[PDB]
């Protein structure tokens, strides 16, 4: 009789986040580009944002050599039999747009900003390894935003604080 | 009067996402330690987990001298007056421990594989970006990794799918 | 009696386009340039356009040494004497003028952009190339371009869809 | 105020054509294939046309880093502030088939000669081009083939006639 | 009137094979990997397989420049066109995965065996080549394994039987 | 304890194919041949199809030094102790024959062209891989041909689709 868990019960209590569908609009809108930003990594240019302010999400799958050394693992001896595990990366570049007409001429006055967003999960390839893991990890970050507080952590983030606990 | 949007009307259908509460016990039971890591970036160290299993999560920011040039935007006359930007960066570092009896002797084997997750959100500093701006490209990337399906993009790129949507 | 189709019976339903009568415009006003454009082809100038704005329409024709390899056709036992085509080919730039005045300075102010659109229709010199034949590929196209709906695969094109139908 | 026009007020008069709905045909029964053409190209089969006389459609965008260049405008000063365009292309090959069958023996006599057709549309990216100004001058190249007349400006270029209007 | 076979009338007698629906399963969960395998084909991975257990499919398809040179046929008395004919080619590569747990150590052990499969179908490019003469040809092939037998033709050829009938 | 497994449950429902008995005519009818296509290749001809027409089916059998090389395995824990391995061949050359008699000339007018067909079986040679294993596989690709629906994987390979799934 095993069990493998992270090392706590998950929390019962669960916070609920309303997301808007982006991912479905893109899912429908999304054209292939092709592949500058990596040998395994394929990118994608969302077709539902203008031509001239386009919106790019480029995802990419690399294997790492070794786990172990990144991590922080106590003792030597728990390292399971082979340490090369995957690690998925997902990157956005997306555009903040400001535009007015100019009072002098028609032409319209554009200015936009730069946002990019990226996300990344590494795990060791192995058999002890669970979709269950996986996803737990996943929700474990984004809860980790607490984006349920307007001023929370991932606004304290944005406006410097590093030492968000204390 | 300016109109700044992403280049698209947010989608009004939202997706929810029932997230365990997983920052929350984090917060309660998260402990201070050296910022090895980096000059701006704060390790923590989580006490809820097993003392010879840690989980850890690192936060840190950067500034980001031009934000322009590493993201995509069409023509260089809408660059803002400061290219400069900030950068915010969320590592986490957990550990997904398989442990069983099922050895001749009594005593337990015990063995893990790490497992690590980064969210990375930079926006050019200035002042059109809103937390309105920053907000929904958060959300964005979440719905990006279409986790209400059980095979989904998330899924895909863990068994390797590059090209998502073809 | 032989059945001749293009594999499936023509669609009795028949879309209606109401097209402004551009041709009959440029016809009238149309005067010839030396062909600097193509060695067998003859470029036309606009004179209804203004001097400073100028379109052009350019006609070509080009004779093909065989037209079986570039189409998929099953090889067919019929003694052809020569597989040769002919193929047309016009050729348009336009341009497309924002022009306002500034308010400061009673002087306008000109902005334009170009436009360029290219139709080509090549098919087997033989007898049995029908009028029907042609004109009815030329309509095959412009419904393949589904002008009616504004949202359509013209507009997706535009907008950036490589995969138009699936 | 600005006013943006392609040179020329639009011709009132408007020719109209009764063209066969193959699209809505074809979009019904279209099925993808190999994107052999162009990584940017999707290639599709027609599955109402017959299995040994397949019809296809290729769907291709391709980006132009600068429209000007190809383009004709007579000032320099009236460049838009970037020269980046887009280009789309809608590439088809069809099939002409005529068959009958032999009196002396069953076998059906079949010859079928090829006929293929392209269009393409290339426009400078800038928030002045209008889908307007776009659509507009798919209209005029449809327009310039005077497709009213039996024998007008398509049926001379498809004779030979490379100097159409004089 | 014609009467067309394979130079023998299709047998009556039927051989019923109940196979699994690996392919219902596989098309569900498949998913696009770049065609590093073939210049003209196209390689997918099957998202069902666990992921450090990958299972892969991969579609090709080439056309020959003539069918007549390799296949034994009395050359003869019909004129041809051409005599090309199109080929198609399904690989298949999965593994056979036996896993259990060391009981001396607590570490599981796990050792796979691949194996690979792959169909090929070529035909001339015919009017006269029927749906029916080509899964005909399919089933002809299925049949040839004797798949009903546990010690059939299939397990004669495994266990290195070249001469299989004598 | 241990369980072997191709990564998935086997699924449970069952495509039914009723596969005339080609086999069993032409075991009855077969004869020997030279073994010219290899010499661990073993060639014969179906005497049940005219002498004019001849149907011949080749079987082979080729050791290979390293299976895993070819396929993909993630890790190199989990190979076998020797990756010694043997791959199976069935070759079948096939005439497809069209005939009628013309009126004109008691001469009988005969068109045939060919067909060819060729499975193959590779499969690590351990003592872990069951006959189980390798039937299994072969009904794999059986059922990955979708020969039940008439316009299918198989129909749409030869019609030229090399990506099938999208």
């Amino acid at each position: 009789s095993y069990t493998q868990s992270f090392g706590y019960t998950i929390p019962t209590e669960k916070d609920t986040l309303e997301i808007p569908q982006y991912q479905a609009l893109l899912a429908k809108k999304a054209s292939y580009m092709d592949d500058s930003q990596g040998k395994n990594t394929a990118t994608y240019m969302n077709t539902a944002a203008p031509k001239d302010q386009p919106e790019t999400i480029t995802f990419g799958v690399n294997k790492v050599d070794n786990v172990y050394k990144q991590s922080n693992v106590q003792n030597q001896t728990f390292y399971a039999s082979s340490s090369k595990g995957t690690k998925i990366r997902i990157d956005g570049k997306r555009i903040w747009r400001t535009q007015s007409t100019d009072v002098n001429t028609g032409l319209p006055v554009i200015v936009d900003c730069p946002l990019w967003t990226s996300f990344t999960l590494g795990f060791a390839d192995f058999t002890l390894v669970d979709d269950s893991a996986r996803k737990s990890t996943i929700e474990w970050m984004i809860s980790q935003l607490e984006l349920l507080k307007d001023d929370g952590v991932w606004s304290k983030l944005c406006s410097g604080v590093t030492r968000i606990y204390g």
